[PDB]
């Protein structure tokens, strides 16, 4: 049927118009890489153009496609491609933020909304999701990713490729998914994005490549090649990767695209000319080429020169065709080019809500110590409070709207989202009046600043001075009964080719905040971040921290739900958040190492640790607060052994013993005690997301079974190994209860 | 004879219970000395019952001879033992710690201070040292980078090769000469978090390419044994992994000697989590570990594991004549007393001779890291503060001016701390009728004092005392006002690194640093004389301070070197073997990185879509193979002898360097080879060569590195040690970053 139509298109085809399948070169508004594509019209003209990526609008979109469809030879539809990461113009939360809801039908809902957007303006592929782990904070990536762990990064990579794709693709309104970055890209040396990755094959197994699978396994349509070497060969040119990993062990039917310029950047890699290395990536198994047009400059000659077979470019545009016929795309080339759609579909009231709900789920509440409020009274926090009297909302992110969205936000009207003060002040029309001042720069250094602040993420940054800036908003401050302190990143400051060596918030916000707190007023950090920050002082002397990411469009909506206490925040950290840059790596899922320094005798001589901090994160994955409290009753294990057919259930009492309904993310750990080789002191195996009313109670059950066990041995052999286990369950990954059984 | 070996060995075997020959396996600890926490006991009756192969931490010919005699005399056998001791960079006469001694980028000198070690050592009955460590590190968080000899394998081969010679000999058949250990195998430097003892991980590639050459290097000079690491490789703490302890290091290297355990390192793997006692002693033993440091391991569980058949005879037997045979070599069954001299400390430790080699080499191993010009007087032209004539009142400040124990620097545990001058001490002496030196502490190591106390832990204290910050700054500011030059002592104290002892950031510590800057508010001239164990991150001090020496720990003579180099003695020529990062969040750079994709191209910083940070470039403050001298050396362009070569062939690159200032002095001149194409991506240098070369002023030598195809060579994909036709870029000068290039073309004919 399909095998059936594809041969016959491919019978008739020319071996220039094979190559051509395999040719993506990139057009629009929206820039995403430095190398541009020239004579686009005549190219598909000639049959050279196998799809587009980064051309916005139904009606642009529709002008293409019809030039493909009657003005080539053989009328060979295009594909059309976007990063679609967190919306198309509905923006949700950037989705290491998302990633904190813990809440896999809040994730697909996401997707669905998005692909339902952007297949309304004529996009039939995203580049999402990303699914590199990272244990790495200041790589700016992580802000497209869903944290250090593969468990909840496999889930999530399920639920985005579902959302995008549903079933089949078959619906007008579900799109092509990518997964990327394949393999290994998170790793790079010093956090530093595109730098060398090196690792064991048994670390690539258990601790990084789960995600990639899981998208695979789910069904994902297509894979990005990674920009980064692997054992010393460029990803886009690593056939082990390409086809024996991707193919051969996960059975993935799909096709590989290259990175922007992926295969000429093989050329300053160091591993040959652009024919040399076009000819690699080919023979590895990759099938598009992103913007290089080495393929389509050099596949002629290599087949010639015996460099490249036949065979191979066959059975690399066929993979293009089949995407193509998947996607609907022969039965009708304008699947996606409903003019009427945009109207109906794109930036609607539903969809808005959607995302703010989601945006209110992903804030993760650091910190909310009691505070002295009135004289007195007993000590009480500061969130939630009623929106009344004088609120200060004072800082670089408090009056910015093309800062919300976050990073990776291309279709996005960055300047139609509401700032932090425009949301809340509609939010408090009538109620309370809202006070703002810039308070200080981004940073201090203005450079920095600007290149933190490009892709129209501008401050307005003028001629006053830091000491100017924090005079006005000291009178400010002394104004008001409440500070709401809206500091942090700017979105830029994350994302592609934004990696930090400091990870504080930047000194003239520091500065800023500290001098908040001496006016004696109450201040309540509203942190902005595309990553983990290092938060030891604030810490210490703020007395409230909501992490609200980059919540999307609807962020200043859905940070008033959680201030005014509409919302009771319920995320949960998915990436450790170091006290300092000398700790890094930091991750939760430690091997334990043949010196271990037990729980407080930081400082040890002869143990495995640092003579200037102990060995913890400030907070760690799995963190987050809520304004009610939550109680675990001691783990029951339903038996204490099982054989390797067996199977058991933990069950565990959550009760909510405070006064607020509240979320809870209760999560399952499991350590195997002794193996074959050393075993992390803890994996992430399960989590369910409670909600409980103020003294209500719920047994969470798991069940364990074998299969749950299993990791990649020494020989990379995915196995479960006889001996003890010890299953915890709790809040987060620190603080939790315990168990153990025996597996036979 | 190899022959006469065997027969004595047979012989020696077949009266051996299976618990004589575990008991050879076994290396309990004794003595005064620490390196860890487990301590031994009974050792007497254990080694009349012939439990014993060897001891270490034992200090003192009389105490060995004892115990050597109680071997001898009185186990059924009377098997000679072992002595151990981290021998590490000096016995008594204390040389710089390793890391500083690197830079002096002299294989003479380093085999020479390995060659007076092993003269006090042996004379004080030790046969066997823990050294030389050449474990690579790009981390320099961890405090054992102070133990190695920087991030590079060409380097760090060369000084492992000169390390075992200078310590063994030809043979170890001297009574001056030692049997070494080469540590820590393997993979030890890349600790996660730069935090010792932390999980390592790496591809096999990586390992080859990177990191196990210095291992390599030591087998082949002959080295008689191994210590296995405290880290986990492919999640096999190394103890246990017979792919490194047989695998690689008898399979593929050909080492003929044994594997000792680092300390308790076989009950740790209890804690590493890979099984119990005698699970994981099994699992050593069968991986080719055949000493056991302190756990206990083989002597309380061999016997049930061989009845059990989880050990074969065959393997005991061969563990057990790998340590006999150490023996036999070392010359210990023709006279156990060898190195039980009574007489040979009083005539061979800490001698005149041993300590004026020490202070030469001492003053050799300093890196000039800055030294601008400065005004001293209206109408003089500038000239630099580095060298002066000792005259009028020279201050010296800091808490590093006047610590006579924190001289030697750390791993000096046989060493007599408190009898080295301190650097006020040193000066004092050297400018005696010519010069006042004036003296304040002026800040304590560091504001913390719990920080202070483990920083000064091994008789390292700097005696803090109840004195207030504002105590010390005034006192110090009453000197420097008076003074003409002020010396500010500043840095580390030893014990900042060594073993365990690992750091987050990076500085000088808080206290200091305000003090550097108070002294620099003074208007004199300041030198920071800059004590580290470590790249530290200081870009400050380079931005606002004058002149820089990095004098690393110099051992039991610094103080005397370090005025050698101040007055102009010495010219320093020290080169730096570890880049130092402008911060920690750069960790880890190191000259010899790939190219990327998206490379930087040079003074591009910043530019978005290229592998660079938002907040500073990708450069080190100090590249690897940096340093200065009081004179200026010039290169000339590259001449290549042909631009083509095959397989078969050879070329000559040749530079002209010509002495351009005013004094005579040493320049290393450095050769760097970039394979720019290949069927994996190569690093964008390596250091291929280099020679130390002295020039008069305006003199010059012509410079020449052979290079042949041998050199070219790499581990490709699948680990082939090969070199593949292509392009090559020749790269000559001063450090890593400022070099001439020619370029030529290898084929296979
Ligand atoms: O450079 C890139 O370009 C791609 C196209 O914009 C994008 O999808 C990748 O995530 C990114 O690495
Ligand atoms: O712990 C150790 O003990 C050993 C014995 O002191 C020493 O040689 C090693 O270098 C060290 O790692
Ligand atoms: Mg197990
Ligand atoms: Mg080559």
């Amino acid at each position: 049927d399909m095998d059936r139509f594809i041969d016959a298109l491919m019978k008739k085809m020319t071996v220039e118009e094979k190559i051509g399948q395999l040719n993506l070169p990139v057009t629009g508004e929206i820039t995403t890489g430095q190398a541009k594509s020239s004579d686009i019209a005549a190219k598909i003209k000639r049959g050279e153009v196998g799809g587009l990526f980064n051309l916005k609008g139904v009606e642009k979109i529709r002008d293409v496609q019809k030039q493909a469809v009657e003005q080539s030879r053989l009328g060979i539809p295009l594909l059309f491609g976007m990063d679609v990461i967190h919306g198309y113009e509905t923006m949700f939360p950037i989705p290491l933020g998302l990633s904190c809801t813990w809440d896999m039908t809040a994730i697909e809902e996401s997707a669905r909304i998005a692909a339902i957007e952007a297949s309304a303006d004529g996009i039939s592929w995203t580049f999402s999701p990303m699914v590199d782990i990272s244990r790495d904070p200041r790589w700016g990536r992580v802000s497209e990713g869903s944290g250090e762990d593969p468990f909840l990064g496999a889930m999530i990579a399920e639920a985005m490729v579902l959302g995008y794709q549903g079933k089949d693709m078959q619906r007008n309104d579900e799109i092509m998914a990518c997964v990327k970055h394949f393999a290994l890209y998170g790793a790079g040396e010093g956090g530093r994005d595109y730098n060398t990755v090196d690792m064991s094959r048994q670390r690539m197994f258990n601790e990084y490549m789960l995600p990639y699978e899981a998208a695979v396994e789910a069904g994902v349509g297509s894979v990005m090649a990674s920009f980064n070497e692997v054992d010393g060969v460029p990803a886009t040119a690593n056939k082990w990767l390409m086809t024996d990993v991707l193919r051969g062990q996960w059975g993935f039917n799909g096709f590989v695209v290259t990175d922007y310029t992926g295969i000429s950047e093989m050329i300053d890699h160091g591993i040959g000319d652009l024919q040399t290395v076009s000819a690699r990536a080919i023979n590895a198994g990759v099938d598009m080429d992103m913007v290089s047009e080495g393929f389509v400059s050099t596949l002629k000659k290599s087949i010639q020169e015996g460099k490249v077979s036949m065979e191979t470019l066959n059975t690399a545009c066929r993979r293009i065709l089949e995407a193509k016929y998947k996607l609907g795309l022969f039965d009708n080339p304008y699947k996606y080019c409903d003019l009427k759609r945009p109207a109906r579909d794109i930036f609607t009231k539903a969809h808005r809500d959607a995302a703010r709900r989601i945006a209110a789920e992903s804030f993760v509440l650091l910190k909310n110590d009691n505070v002295t409020l009135r004289p007195g009274t007993p000590a009480e926090p500061l969130l939630p409070f009623n929106p009344k009297g004088n609120i200060a909302v004072i800082g670089p992110l408090a009056d910015s709207r093309t800062n919300m969205p976050g990073t990776w936000s291309v279709a996005a009207v960055l300047d139609r989202c509401p700032s932090l003060v425009e949301g809340l002040k509609e939010m408090t029309a009538g109620k309370a009046n809202i006070l703002y001042a810039k308070g200080s720069n981004l940073i201090s250094d203005a450079s920095y600043e600007e290149r933190a602040t490009m892709f129209g993420r501008s401050l307005n940054r003028d001629n006053r001075t830091d000491e100017q800036l924090l005079n006005e908003a000291l009178t400010v401050a002394n104004q008001s009964d409440i500070i709401i302190a809206a500091l942090g990143e700017s979105s830029e400051m994350s994302g592609e080719s934004s990696s930090r060596t400091d990870l504080n918030i930047p000194d003239v916000q520091q500065n800023l905040l500290k001098e908040l707190l001496k006016t004696g007023k109450p201040v309540v950090l509203v942190l902005f971040t595309g990553r983990p920050l290092t938060l030891t002082w604030e810490q210490e002397h703020v007395p409230a921290i909501l992490n609200v990411w980059f919540g999307g469009s609807e962020a200043a909506y859905a940070i008033g739900d959680a201030l005014f206490g509409y919302v009771n925040p319920g995320g949960k950290l998915t990436m450790s958040f170091p006290k300092n840059v000398g700790q890094i790596p930091l991750y939760y899922a430690h091997k334990n190492t043949g010196r271990p320094l037990a729980q407080g005798k930081w400082f040890e001589k002869f143990r495995s640790n640092y003579l200037d901090v102990d060995n913890e994160p400030l907070y760690p994955f799995g963190y987050g607060l809520s304004y009610t409290t939550f109680s675990y009753g001691d783990i029951d294990l339903s038996r204490s052994t099982i054989d390797m057919t067996g199977e058991l259930t933990a069950a565990v009492m959550v009760t909510n013993t405070g006064t607020w309904p509240g979320s809870e993310v209760v999560q399952l750990y499991i350590r195997d005690l002794v193996g074959s080789t050393t075993r992390p002191v803890k994996e992430l195996k399960g989590f369910q997301k409670i909600f409980l009313e103020p003294g209500q109670s719920e047994i969470v059950r798991f069940k364990i079974a074998p299969e749950m066990l299993r990791y990649y041995n020494y020989d990379l052999q995915l196995v479960a190994e006889p001996g003890e286990f010890e299953v915890m369950i709790g809040t987060n990954s620190r603080d939790v209860k315990s168990a153990r059984f025996t597996l036979k």
